[PDB]
Formats: C-alpha cells, sequence, structure tokens
C-alpha cells in the first residue's frame, strides 16, 4: 500500500513510520513544508502508525535527537516515537478489510489530515490548535500536549486495568477533535476502507 506523506506546516518535520518492533519502509525522512514523500506498506501490516516529529538535529550517521517523537535517537524509525505525537493509525489487510483512526491517546503534536486516496471509505482529522489550546498541566515544556497517561502515570488515565472512563483531561483532547481517540477506551472513530486502500496522510492540513 502507498501513503503519500504531505507536510502542509509552515515548519519542517520529520515524518516517521514504524509497526513498533520494525520501521515501515524506511522509517522516516525529513519533510520541509510543502514536501511530499510516498511510502510503501507491506500488505497486512497491522498496528501500523505514522507521526510527525518537530524540532530535530540529525548528524550524518542519521543519530540525534527530536523536541517531539524521537523515537531512540533515529532519523529513520525503527520503534515508536516519544509522546506527544498525533497519530495516524493503520491495520491493512485484516480479514479483507482495513482499519484507520487518528488517535491523542499519546498527546499532540502535530495537526493531521489521515484519508483514503482510493475509493470506499472516509478520512479521519484532527486539525484543532490543540497545543494552543492545551490544558497548563498537559503542556510538554520540550513542545506539544501530552496525554493525561504521560503526565500523571495513572491506573485511569492509562486505563491499566482496562475500566477507565473518560477524565477531564481526554475531554479536552475530544472537544476539539470528536474525530480522533481521547483515551484508551473511548468509543471508536475507526474508519472501515477496503482492504489494499491507499492513503495520504497531511501534516497541518488547514491552518
Amino acid at each position: 500500500a502507498t501513503f503519500e506523506i504531505v507536510n502542509r506546516c509552515s515548519y519542517t518535520v520529520w515524518a516517521a513510520a514504524s509497526k513498533g518492533d520494525a520501521a515501515l519502509d524506511a522509517g522516516g525522512r525529513q519533510l520541509n513544508s510543502g514536501e511530499s514523500w510516498t511510502i510503501n506498506v507491506e500488505p497486512g501490516t497491522n498496528g501500523g502508525k505514522i507521526w510527525a516529529r518537530t524540532d530535530c538535529y540529525f548528524d550524518d550517521s542519521g543519530s540525534g535527537i527530536c523536541k517531539t517523537g524521537d523515537c531512540g535517537g533515529l532519523l529513520r524509525c525503527k520503534r515508536f516515537g516519544r509522546p506527544p505525537t498525533t497519530l495516524a493509525e493503520f491495520s491493512l489487510n485484516q480479514y479483507g478489510k482495513d482499519y484507520i483512526d487518528i488517535s491523542n491517546i499519546k498527546g499532540f503534536n502535530v495537526p493531521m489530515n489521515f484519508s483514503p486516496t482510493t475509493r470506499g471509505c472516509r478520512g479521519v482529522r484532527c486539525a484543532a490548535d490543540i497545543v494552543g489550546q492545551c490544558p497548563a498541566k498537559l503542556k510538554a515544556p520540550g513542545g506539544g500536549c501530552n496525554d493525561a497517561c504521560t503526565v500523571f502515570q495513572t491506573s485511569e488515565y492509562c486505563c491499566t486495568t482496562g475500566k477507565c472512563g473518560p477524565t477531564e483531561y481526554s475531554r479536552f483532547f475530544k472537544r476539539l477533535c470528536p474525530d480522533a481517540f481521547s483515551y484508551v477506551l473511548d468509543k471508536p472513530t475507526t474508519v472501515t476502507c477496503p482492504g489494499s486502500s491507499n492513503y495520504r496522510v497531511t501534516f497541518c492540513p488547514t491552518a
């Protein structure tokens, strides 16, 4: 499957793509404002994620650091990124269908639209100014808006036991972005697409 990743932000981002235990395609790449990078994701990929990283510095070997979404200091991500990270999430060719969503469970750093470029389903978007409106206690000093689990490490925010409910913090993310997961047990906003659909992830779709 192809995923065209487009940076419409006025700032550079370093896109990342991983399924947690491996990179998807090259795993990461710099996208200056306006640039597009198309990756190929193997059919059947389960639990894949794409996200933006901000304020990165990498040496000639591809090692360094980003202020949001850093994946073990690598330009080419092999693992998931450090919160806060707005997440485009997908599982492909799962009993014949693809499943996509956007999640704020690991916080928010950059607004995004995640849409199919082929027919059969709609896209999802979280493009509100979550960082600007972020509750004081969730503001990440390194940049972005942290989720409450990251900040407080409680069973209720992290849904450790699996019986958690919505919280004042999850409701903030949900109010700003109704179409993205705000906590682990949020009413699903996952979209079912035809198996083997193709997609486009756009950072700063509206601004």
